């Protein structure tokens, strides 16, 4: 039932209940000939809404609202991007000019400077240290690590068992590391076994593409990491 990135037109973005006040977005873009899709997180807080992560460019982003706004129908008040590639941050300036409070730590912050990616407004402390973690309304930030980005955050949606890793954890359809031109390969099995050891409780584990699983998805992760590693 989870929308798969042959049902989505470049542009549109789905919206998927994974438990009472969580939801995942969905949305795609083509690259290097292929088409790909890209998940976030939507998390009810109180009367108003938190987003992780942009839907992956400024267009998307726009109908990532309008989607929001017909079938939720909560203000986005808040938005947080686990990291500082285009997936997470692109479309950081349609939210902003909507109004939504944008968040990142320093270190996304600093890489998407360094990228020439868009900014998000406001820094978020106390997440420089692996193992670092903070309360974000109803979210937990946790910085397990460099993994598939120095800077990447996972979040833990404590009243649902929702771990959303981003794109630190892969679908287990995905056999490849995925981009890893900004990865820590050597620190990222054990920056998902900080997960693991924080989270083993979580009950629905998003990956940052593709189909959301269970806690399987971090043992596969390490294996795709390890196997990427052993390249030859
Ligand atoms: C823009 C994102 C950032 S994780 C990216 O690097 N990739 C490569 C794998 C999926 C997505 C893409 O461009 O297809
Ligand atoms: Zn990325
Ligand atoms: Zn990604
Ligand atoms: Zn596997």
């Amino acid at each position: 039932e989870y929308p798969t990135v042959s049902e989505i037109p470049v542009g549109e973005v789905r919206l998927y209940q994974i438990a009472d006040g969580v939801w995942s977005h969905i949305a795609t873009q083509s690259f290097d000939g292929a088409v790909y899709p890209s998940n976030g997180l939507i998390v009810r807080d109180g009367d108003e809404l938190l987003l992780i992560d942009t839907a992956w460019g400024a267009k998307n982003t726009a109908a990532l609202l309008a989607e929001i706004e017909k079938q939720i129908g909560l203000p986005v008040t808040r938005a947080v991007s686990t990291h500082f590639h285009d997936d997470r941050v692109g479309g950081v300036d349609v939210l902003r000019a909507a109004g939504v409070a944008t968040y990142a730590s320093p270190s996304t912050r600093r890489l998407a400077e360094v990228e020439g990616n868009e900014i998000p407004t406001h820094s978020l402390e106390g997440l420089s240290s692996s193992g670092d973690a903070v309360r974000f309304g109803p979210v937990e930030l946790f910085y397990p690590g460099a993994a598939h980005s120095t800077d990447n955050l996972v979040v833990y949606v404590p009243s649902a068992s929702v771990l959303y890793g981003g794109c630190a954890i892969h679908e287990l359809s995905r056999t490849s590391a995925g981009n890893v031109a900004d990865a820590d390969l050597a620190e990222w099995p054990t920056s998902i076994e900080r997960i693991q050891q924080r989270y083993p409780e979580a009950q629905f584990v998003i990956p940052g593409h593709g189909l959301p699983g269970g806690l399987d998805l971090l043992k596969h992760t390490t294996n795709v990491v390890k196997a990427h590693t052993n390249r030859s």
